[PDB]
């Protein structure tokens, strides 16, 4: 079972609207790196299922998960499972995830579901990390909707900046209908390029964008564009402990924001 403690569940986001590695990297590396010293509630909402991979995760056949928690099939606590880690936990998700695409469409109240099947757990975690899917689908704005705080990762390139710029309008349709009450931490810029000494002149161009849409957003140090991250994603480690921590100054970076 799960001992609850005095805590009150902060709930971090990672959204963007767009494809590519960004987000579950920085779920996944920001998940582990909060997990030093509290307790961490990952939950892998896309239907890809690539944080459940690389957390190590494999559900079983009959197993109850995202989708029977969010479907109201089952409590909340009998879809979380524990990792290696004794400070991580995972709800995870695997190949039918999408039928909660119907199911919240058809609820009337989508953006809102998900906050309130987490409602339960609120007392057992300090953090709750959630891996939002790749496109605008119910599933993506109810992710939204759970928000306590939303981190915007986005591709250092002119697809990055308009994909920002879509998920911004999402977000403040979310607000001015009631679901969305979190605030948007930041922006976290991914797969930026440089050639050693000096930036792509592309990269340097989409972030400089960044803040001229975005004026009022905080804009993270970026993500540099490496191969190192998805190495370390396959065996399941820190960068750290990889050994490369200068990559991981950017979620160290988005941890000390949020205290």
């Amino acid at each position: 079972g799960l001992v609850p403690r005095g805590s009150h569940m902060k709930t971090l986001v990672i959204a963007s609207l767009s494809g590519g590695q960004g987000k579950t990297t920085t779920a996944f590396f920001l998940g582990k790196l909060l997990s030093q010293s509290a307790k961490v509630l990952f939950i892998d909402a896309d239907p890809q299922s690539n944080l459940t991979f690389f957390l190590g995760h494999e559900v079983e056949p009959s197993a109850p998960t995202l989708l029977e928690l969010i479907k109201d099939m089952v409590e909340p606590a009998d879809a979380v499972y524990s990792l290696a880690n004794s400070n991580q936990f995972l709800i995870p998700s695997d190949d039918g995830l999408s039928n909660a695409q119907e199911y919240l469409a058809s609820s009337g109240m989508g953006a809102v579901v998900l906050k309130a099947r987490l409602k339960p757990l609120s007392e057992y975690f300090d953090y709750c990390i959630i891996d939002s899917p790749p496109a605008r689908t119910q599933i993506s704005i109810a992710t939204i909707g759970a928000a306590d705080q939303l981190l915007i990762p986005a591709e250092a390139s002119t697809k990055g900046v308009n994909s920002l710029i879509r998920t911004l309008e999402i977000v403040q349709s979310l607000e001015k209908l009631g679901a969305f009450t979190g605030s948007i931490l930041g922006v976290i810029p991914f797969r930026d390029k440089w050639f050693g000494l000096s930036q792509s002149k592309d990269s340097a161009g989409a972030i400089a964008a960044m803040k001229e849409v975005a004026p009022q957003l905080r804009i993270f140090p970026s993500i540099l564009e490496s191969e190192r991250y998805k190495q370390a994603l396959n065996q399941g480690i820190l960068l750290s402990e990889l050994g490369y921590p200068d990559l991981e100054k950017p979620f160290e970076g988005v941890k000390e924001a949020l205290g």
